[PDB]
C-alpha cells in the first residue's frame, strides 16, 4: 500500500490476486498482480519491461519489495472471455473477429521476433479497450513461474488452448504453441463455442483427435516417439473444417487449418499469417463495450 491505492480486487489470477489500483505519484489507474511464492524469475520478468508493442499489455513495473513480487500493468476494462460471453446471443461481428485476430497476430509476431513466447494464451488474457484494440496480457511469464494444474485458490487452469505437443509431453516449446492457442480462440469467436473444451489431459487430447484425426507419422513425423504417445490411442478420422467452423469463409478456414497443423514445424508463423488473404479486407471497427 506504500506506493498505490488498491481500488478493488479485479479478480483471482493464475499466480495471485489482481487489483485495480491508483499510482500515488502519478494518479494513473493500473492493474496490480501479486505473485505468490527466486532471483532467476526476477531478472527474466524484468526484461519484459522492454518488450513494448501496441498489442501487448504494457508492463509498467516489476516491484520486488518486502520480499514480495508485484507486477504493475496498464489497465484495460474488458477481456475477450467476458466479451464473448456477453456476445453469445448474436456473436462477435466477423469484421471485428478479423480485426482482433489481425492485431493478436501482430502482437505474437513482435514477441516471437524477440524470442519470447506466451505458452498460456486464453481468452481471459486477451484484453480489449473502447478504441477497437486488443492486447495480449501475461507474455513471457509462463517461462518464469511455469503453468500450474491449479491456481493459488484451487481453480483449475484451463487445458482448452494447449497445443498437442505439450499434451504429448514434449519438454521443449516453440513459437508454434501460441499459434495453436490463437487458432483455437479464432474458432471459438466464430462458432460461439470452445473448439476443444477438455476436462483432463486425455479428454483434451482425444477431443483434438476426434476433430483433426489421430495424428500419425505421415502428418507429424516424430509423433510416435513423443513421451506420452501411446500406440493404443484410438484411431479417429479427420473432420472437414466446413463442419467445424461454419459460417467461416474459405479464406478463414484455410488460415485456421494452417494454425492447427499437428506438426509444430508445419504450423503457420504469426508473420506469414499476417500476409494471408483472409486479411486483405481487414478494418478496425469500434466494438460495443458497456463498462
Amino acid at each position: 500500500m506504500e506506493n498505490f491505492q488498491k481500488v478493488e480486487k479485479i479478480g483471482e489470477g493464475t499466480y495471485g490476486v489482481v487489483y485495480k489500483a491508483r499510482n500515488k505519484l502519478t494518479g494513473e489507474v493500473v492493474a496490480l498482480k501479486k505473485i505468490r511464492l527466486p532471483s532467476t524469475a526476477i531478472r527474466e520478468i524484468s526484461l519484459l519491461k522492454e518488450l513494448n508493442h501496441p498489442n501487448i499489455v504494457k508492463l509498467l513495473d516489476v516491484i520486488h519489495t518486502e520480499n514480495k513480487l508485484y507486477l504493475v500493468f496498464e489497465f484495460l476494462h474488458q477481456d475477450l472471455k467476458k466479451f464473448m460471453d456477453a456476445s453469445a446471443l448474436t456473436g462477435i461481428p466477423l469484421p471485428l473477429i478479423k480485426s482482433y485476430l489481425f492485431q493478436l497476430l501482430q502482437g505474437l509476431a513482435f514477441c516471437h521476433s524477440h524470442r519470447v513466447l506466451h505458452r498460456d494464451l486464453k481468452p481471459q488474457n486477451l484484453l480489449i479497450n473502447t478504441e477497437g484494440a486488443i492486447k495480449l496480457a501475461d507474455f513471457g511469464l509462463a517461462r518464469a513461474f511455469g503453468v500450474p494444474v491449479r491456481t493459488y485458490t484451487h481453480e483449475v487452469v484451463t487445458l482448452w488452448y494447449r497445443a498437442p505437443e505439450i499434451l504429448l509431453g514434449c519438454k521443449y516449446y516453440s513459437t508454434a504453441v501460441d499459434i495453436w492457442s490463437l487458432g483455437c480462440i479464432f474458432a471459438e469467436m466464430v462458432t460461439r463455442r470452445a473448439l476443444f473444451p477438455g476436462d483432463s489431459e486425455i479428454d483434451q487430447l482425444f477431443r483434438i483427435f476426434r476433430t483433426l484425426g489421430t495424428p500419425d507419422e505421415v502428418v507429424w513425423p516424430g509423433v510416435t516417439s513423443m513421451p506420452d504417445y501411446k500406440p493404443s490411442f484410438p484411431k479417429w478420422a479427420r473432420q472437414d473444417f466446413s463442419k467445424v467452423v461454419p459460417p467461416l469463409d474459405e479464406d478463414g478456414r484455410s488460415l485456421l487449418s494452417q494454425m492447427l497443423h499437428y506438426d509444430p514445424n508445419k504450423r503457420i508463423s504469426a508473420k506469414a499469417a499476417l500476409a494471408h488473404p483472409f486479411f486483405q479486407d481487414v478494418t478496425k471497427p469500434v466494438p460495443h463495450l458497456r463498462l
